[PDB]
C-alpha cells in the first residue's frame, strides 16, 4: 500500500530531516543532482537488481554488460554531464567494467602520459572506442608493487617492447574489467633497456582486437573465478593476463615522468614526481567518502529494522532500538558513519591544499598528507567494513537472508580494505611518519598539522584530565585533550622501546604490532578532532547541529570506551573519569534514540538502491519478506526436483 | 605435482605433530575413527563439493539430496555405527535436512516424548520412513520462544488438536529441512484447553504425504529463500509452514512433562519439568564443539598461507619475507590459533559436565543446574561470536587472494555466522548469564557459598583489593597471577554492576539502562572459564616431545591477547599496573616468537584432508598459485574468450552505435 508505518518514530526527530539531508549531501547542488538521477535509476526496470542473486555467473555478467551499455546510452540521450554520469553509475549500484575504465585506466593516462598519448588514446578512451583496465597487480606480488616480475624490454632493433610474463607467479590477476571486456590496458612491469632495469613503469597494451574482441597473438587472458558473495563483484570479470614476449611500439610507453629514446636511454622526466598525489590522495579521499556511504547504507537499515523488530519486555513488546545493547551497538556506526563523511569533506580541503603546495614548489607537507590520508583510508574501511557485519547481526535471523541487503553489502565493500593498499600496511606506514616526528620532540623543530599536538609533548605528557562530572566530556577540549595524550604517549612508548633495538629496522619489526595501534589512535584522533572542527561552522536547520553534537561526542565517548585501556595507560585519566564518560555515553544514547530514524532519513536512500526488505523506507518488512520468499527459485516447484531418486526411495525404505 | 612446499616449515616443529594430533581429537579411537571416515569422504566423487559455488539453488539443492541418499546407502554397505555416521555426515560438510532430522527432530521426541511416543516415532525416525524438523521460530518470533503466536487448542468432541497460524507474523520460519523435505514436524504452540492458555508445547505434525509428497490438507509450506554467501547454507532448505486450523490427533502432543486428558484436562505429569533442559545443554555443548572445529578450519588456512605467502622485506636480491613472520601478521593470527584450542579445551570440559548435569538431573539434583545454564549459555556466545570475528580475520590476513570463493574462506564465514542466532542470540544470551552473576553477587556468600565456576566469586575478599606481584614479563606465565588477574577483572566489573543496580529505584529500570555494562561484565566471566579451563588442561599428563610446551605456550597468549584487548577492564582493579600491562605485552611478543616456528605444525595438527578445508590457499603441499590458475579455469565465464553478451553490448559501444 505504500503507507509509512515508522511515521510515528519520523514525527519524534527534534529537527529537520530536510535540512539534515542537505548537511549530509554537503551541498543543495549535490542534494538536488544526487536525489534526481537516483530517482532515475529507480524509475527504470533495466536497472533492477532485487534479483540479482538468482542469475547464474554469465547470466549476472550479461546482464551486468547491459546495464552499462543502457547506461551510456541514457547518459548520451538525456545529455547527462560528467556529475549526473557519475552519480548514474553510482545507483545503478552493480561493480562492472567501466568503474575501473573511467577510476583508473583513464586517470593513469592523464598523470602518466605525454600530451600527445593523452589526445590519442584518451580521444579514444573517453569516446569508448576502446576499453581499458589498470593491470599491475600479478599472483605474487599486490602492496608490494616494486616487487612485480612482469618486464618490458626494449628491442633497439624494432623500436618495439617486448613485454613478457617471466614465470606464472608474474601473470596479472586481479583486475577489473580484464577477464573478458577491456581491448587494452595500462601494463605495469619492469623496464629494462641497455641490460638495465629502471623499476615499474606503465605501458599501453592492446589485449582483444577492435574486430572481433579475439585475444591477440601471445596473449593469454580470462576471468579469475567466483569471489566472495551473492551478486557483489561477480558482475565484476576480474581478470588475469600473460604475456609471451608480446610486443608493443616503443611510444606506448606512458612518458611523462620518464622517456625511453629511440636510442633505448632512459631520461627522466623534469617533471616533478612528487605530483603523483592523483593517485594517493584524491582517490583516497573518494575511498574515504566511500566508505560513509557504505556505512550509511548499513545503519540505515539497521535503524530501520529495529524500530520495526519486537523482542521481549511485554502485551505488545519491546522495540529492539530501545534496548541499550542494541543502541551501544549501532548508535556508534551511525555517529561514525557522519564522522567518515566529514572527515571526507575535510580530505576535500586537503587536495586542494597539497595541490596548492605543488605549485609554490611547497614539499614540505607532503609527507604529512601522505601518511594522513593512508590512515585515514586503513581506519575508516576498516570500520566501515566491521560495522556492516555488525549491522547485519544487528538484525538478528532475518538478517542471513540476502534480500535483507546486508550480506551483499558486506561482501561488495570488503575488498576496500585490500585494493590500494593493504589496510595494515598502509597504517605501518603512518608509524613510520609517527616515529619520525617523534624523533623530533626536543630537537626544536615545530611540528605541524595534524601533529602539531606533539609541540605540547610537554603538557600532554604529563596531563592530569580535569573532569569531575559527566558533562565535562561534552567539552572538545576536554576530548581532544584526552586523544591527544593518549596517540602521543602510545608514541612516544614505541619510540623509547624502538631505540632499545640495536637494528633500526629490526626494533621496529619487532613492535610492528604496537606500532599499528599507535597509528591507530592518531587516525582516530584526526577523526575526532575534524568532527568538532565540523560543529564549528555554520551549520543551518533548528536542531541540526545538536544532533551532530550528540554524534560527536557519542563518537569520541564510544572509542574511549572500545580503547580504555590506552588512556588509562597514561595516567591523565583515571577511572572515576572513564565512568563518567560512559555514563555521559548512554545519557547520548537516549538523546539520540528518538532521533534515530531521521538521522538515517537524511541518508536520502530510495528503497531501490537500499534493496533491503528490513530496511523498507515504509517499515513494511514481514509482509514483504514472505513475498521475496515465494520468487526463490527453490519454491518454483512445490516437489523438489530430485525427490523421486533420492528422498522417495529413503522414506520407502528401498536404500 | 608431488612436492611439499612446506616442508622447511614442518621441519621447524619444535614439537611432534602426530601425538598433538590425539590432543586435538581427544583421544586415539576418536583420531581413527575420524582419520578413516574423512579418508573415505575424500575420496568419494559423490562427495565433491569444490564445485558447490558453481550450481544454481535448485542443483545445489538437488545435489543435496543426492549426497544424503549416498550417504545413507554408504552407511548400510560399509555397515558403520553411531560415531561412524555421524563423522560422515561431518566431513561430507554440507548444510542439509538430515542435520535437523538427527539434531533436533529426534532429539525433541526422546526428551519430550512419552515413552509410548518414543517407540512409535522414533521407531519410524530411526528408519527414515519419516523427515522430521524443529518448527519452532516465526516471522515474529525467535528469540522470545514464549512470544510464539501459532496456537493448539483441544477439541474434546473430536479429540484433535487444532494448530492454527493467527497471523502472517506467526507463520514457522527458518527451520531447516522443512522447506522441501520434511514430511512431518515437532511444532511449538500456545497449548489452548479449557479455555486456558497453557503456554509452548511440542506437537507432532505431517506436513507431506508419504506417498507423493504433496503437502497435506491445509498446509502451506515453502523455502524462505537464497541466503547468505555462495553455497553454504543455500543447500539446506530453510522454509516457512502455515496451518490453516490443521487437526492432529490429541496423542501427537508430546506428552512426557504435561498431559491433557480425554476431557481436556491439563496435568503435569510425574517427571520433573527440569529433565528437558538436558538438551539444550547438550546442543549447547556441540556448537561450542563446533565453534572449535570452524575456527581451527580458518586458521590452519590462513597460517599455510602466511606462511606460503612473501611480500616486501626482501633481503637476499629479491628474496622477500614470509607475511607470517611480522608481528602483525602474528598479532592477528596466532590469538586465533590460540583460541582454536582454547575452545577446544573449553569444549571437552562442557562435555563432562553435559553428563555429570544429566546425571545428577536422573536424580532430582538441580542444585548445580543455574550454574550449568549460564556456562553452557555464556559459553555458547563467547566462543560463535569469537570464531566467526576469526574466520573473516582469517580472510583478511589471506590478503587480496583470500577474497575468492576457492580460498575456502568466503564460504566458511558466512556458513558458520548463523551459529551467533541460532539457539538464541548471542547478546541475549550473555544477559541472562548478567542476571545469573547479579544474583550470585546478591547472594553474600550468606546462605550457601559460590562454587563451580563461581566459586572465585566468593574470595572477594583480597580479590576486590589485590595487587599483581608481576614484575617481570616471566610472571604473566604462572598460572596463579593469571587466573588472579582474570578472576579479579570479572569479579571487580560484576559487583560494580551491582552496586549500580542497587542505585535504581525499579531494579528492572536500572538492569535495562546498564545493559551494555551488563554484558561486558559477562563476557569477562566467560573469558575467566575458558582461560581456566585451558590452564587446567595443562595440568594433566599430556604426552610427546614438545606437546605440553607448546600448548602452554597457546594457553598463555590466549590469555595475554585478551588482557590486552581488555586492558581497561583491568587497569581498573588496581590489581594490575600499566608497567605490569606492558610485561604483560612483552611476554605476548616473545610468545609469538616461539609460536612462530611452530605454526605450521600446529594446524596439520587438525589433520584435516585438502578435501575437507577446500582451500587453495590452505593447501597441505603449500601449491598454491599454480593451483590458483587451475582453479580459475573451472569457471563458467571461462567457457569462452569471447564473453556472451559481447555483440550486444559491447560491441555497438565500441562502434559509436548507442
Ligand atoms: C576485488 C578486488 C579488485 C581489485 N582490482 C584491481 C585492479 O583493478 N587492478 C590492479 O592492479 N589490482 C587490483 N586489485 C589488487 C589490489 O589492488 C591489491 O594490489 C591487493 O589486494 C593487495 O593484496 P595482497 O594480496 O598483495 O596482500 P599482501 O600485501 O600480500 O598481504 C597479505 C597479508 O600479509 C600482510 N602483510 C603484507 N605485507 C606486510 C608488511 N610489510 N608488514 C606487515 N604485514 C604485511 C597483509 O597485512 C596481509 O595480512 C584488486 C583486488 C581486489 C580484492
Ligand atoms: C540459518 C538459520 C537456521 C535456523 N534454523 C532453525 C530451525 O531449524 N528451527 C527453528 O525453530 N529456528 C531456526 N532458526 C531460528 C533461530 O534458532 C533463532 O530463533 C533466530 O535466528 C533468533 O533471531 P531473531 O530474529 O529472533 O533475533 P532477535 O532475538 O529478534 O534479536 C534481534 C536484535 O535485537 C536484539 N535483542 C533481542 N532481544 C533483546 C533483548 N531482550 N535485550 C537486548 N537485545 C535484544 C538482538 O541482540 C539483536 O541485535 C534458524 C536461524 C538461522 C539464521
Ligand atoms: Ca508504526
Ligand atoms: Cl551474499
Ligand atoms: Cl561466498
Ligand atoms: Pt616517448
Ligand atoms: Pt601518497
Ligand atoms: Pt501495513
Ligand atoms: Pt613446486
Ligand atoms: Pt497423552
Ligand atoms: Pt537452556
Amino acid at each position: 500500500e505504500g503507507i509509512d508505518h515508522l511515521a510515528d518514530e519520523r514525527n519524534k526527530a527534534e529537527f529537520d530531516v530536510e535540512d539534515m539531508k542537505i548537511v549530509w549531501a554537503g551541498s543543495r547542488h549535490a542534494f538536488e543532482v544526487s536525489d534526481r538521477i537516483a530517482r532515475l535509476v529507480a524509475s527504470d526496470p533495466v536497472f533492477e537488481k532485487s534479483n540479482r542473486a538468482r542469475l547464474s555467473r554469465k547470466e549476472l555478467f550479461k546482464s551486468t554488460l547491459r546495464k552499462c551499455a543502457h547506461a551510456f546510452k541514457r547518459i548520451i540521450e538525456l545529455r547527462l554531464n560528467e556529475e549526473e554520469a557519475g552519480r548514474l553509475r553510482h545507483f545503478i549500484d552493480q561493480p562492472a567494467y567501466v568503474d575501473l575504465h573511467w577510476g583508473m585506466f583513464v586517470p593513469a593516462i592523464k598523470g602518466q602520459g605525454t600530451e600527445e598519448q593523452q589526445k590519442k588514446w584518451l580521444s579514444l578512451a573517453n569516446k569508448m572506442q576502446i576499453i581499458g583496465c589498470y593491470a599491475q597487480t600479478e599472483l605474487g606480488h599486490g602492496s608490494n608493487v616494486q616487487g612485480l616480475e612482469t618486464t618490458a624490454t626494449l628491442d633497439p632493433k624494432t623500436d618495439e617492447f617486448v613485454i613478457h610474463t617471466p614465470t606464472q607467479t608474474a601473470s596479472k590477476w586481479w583486475p577489473g574489467g580484464l577477464g573478458k571486456v577491456s581491448t587494452h590496458a595500462v601494463v605495469y612491469a619492469r623496464l629494462i633497456t641497455n641490460g638495465k632495469d629502471y623499476g615499474i613503469h606503465g605501458f599501453i597494451v592492446q589485449l582483444r582486437s577492435l574486430e572481433d574482441h579475439s585475444p591477440l597473438p601471445n596473449i593469454t587472458v580470462g576471468d579469475i573465478g567466483t569471489k566472495m558473495g551473492n551478486g557483489a563483484y561477480n558482475s565484476m570479470d576480474n581478470g588475469f593476463l600473460m604475456f609471451d614476449h608480446v610486443r608493443i611500439p616503443r611510444d606506448q610507453m606512458l612518458m611523462r615522468l620518464s622517456k625511453v629514446t629511440r636510442e633505448g636511454e632512459y631520461v627522466p622526466s623534469d617533471v616533478p614526481k612528487q605530483l603523483v598525489y592523483g593517485t594517493m590522495v584524491y582517490v583516497r579521499q573518494t575511498i574515504v567518502a566511500d566508505a560513509s556511504n557504505a556505512l550509511s547504507r548499513a545503519v540505515c537499515i539497521a535503524t530501520r529494522y529495529s524500530a520495526v523488530r519486537r523482542q521481549f519486555g511485554a502485551g505488545i513488546e519491546t522495540q529492539v532500538i530501545d534496548y541499550k545493547t542494541q543502541q551501544n551497538r549501532l548508535f556508534p556506526l551511525l555517529a561514525s558513519a557522519y564522522a567518515f563523511r566529514f572527515v571526507g569533506e575535510w580530505l576535500k580541503w586537503l587536495y586542494t591544499d597539497v595541490t596548492e603546495r605543488l605549485a609554490a614548489s611547497d614539499f614540505a607537507t607532503l609527507p604529512e598528507a601522505h601518511a594522513c590520508t593512508a590512515g585515514l583510508k586503513s581506519l575508516t574501511t576498516t570500520a566501515t567494513a566491521d560495522g556492516i557485519e555488525e549491522c547485519r547481526k544487528l538484525c538478528g535471523g532475518h538478517g542471513y537472508l540476502w534480500c535483507s541487503g546486508l550480506p551483499e553489502l558486506f561482501a561488495v565493500y570488503v575488498p576496500a580494505c585490500t585494493y590500494e593498499g593493504d589496510n595494515v600496511v598502509l597504517q605501518l606506514q603512518v608509524a613510520r611518519f609517527l616515529m619520525k616526528t617523534v624523533a623530533q620532540l626536543g630537537s626544536g623543530k615545530v611540528p605541524v598539522g595534524t601533529t602539531a599536538y606533539m609541540g605540547r609533548a610537554a603538557h600532554l605528557l604529563q596531563c592530569r584530565s580535569g573532569v569531575q562530572k559527566a558533562e565535562d566530556w561534552l567539552n572538545p577540549d576536554v576530548v581532544l585533550e584526552a586523544f591527544e595524550a593518549r596517540a602521543l604517549r602510545m608514541a612516544v612508548t614505541c619510540a623509547k622501546n624502538l631505540s632499545k633495538f640495536e637494528n633500526q629496522e629490526q626494533g621496529f619489526q619487532e613492535l610492528l604490532a604496537d606500532l599499528v595501534e599507535a597509528a591507530i589512535a592518531h587516525c582516530q584522533l584526526i577523526v575526532v578532532s575534524k568532527f568538532i572542527a565540523k560543529l564549528e561552522q555554520d551549520i543551518g536547520g533548528k536542531g541540526v547541529k545538536k544532533q551532530l553534537n550528540n554524534l560527536c561526542y557519542i563518537y569520541a565517548l564510544y572509542l574511549l570506551h572500545k580503547h580504555l585501556g590506552d588512556f588509562l595507560s597514561t595516567n591523565c585519566i583515571t577511572p572515576k573519569q572513564a565512568s563518567l564518560a560512559n555514563d555521559q555515553l548512554r545519557s547520548l544514547y537516549t538523546q539520540v534514540r528518538p532521533n534515530a530514524v531521521a538521522l538515517v532519513d537524511a541518508f536520502n536512500y530510495t528503497d531501490h538502491y537500499l534493496n533491503s526488505v528490513l530496511g523498507r523506507y515504509d517499515g513494511n518488512v514481514y509482509p514483504k519478506l514472505f513475498e521475496e520468499a515465494l520468487k526463490d527459485p527453490l519454491n518454483d516447484s512445490v516437489v523438489p526436483d530430485g525427490y523421486q531418486e533420492y528422498l522417495r526411495p529413503v522414506l520407502q525404505q528401498q536404500l
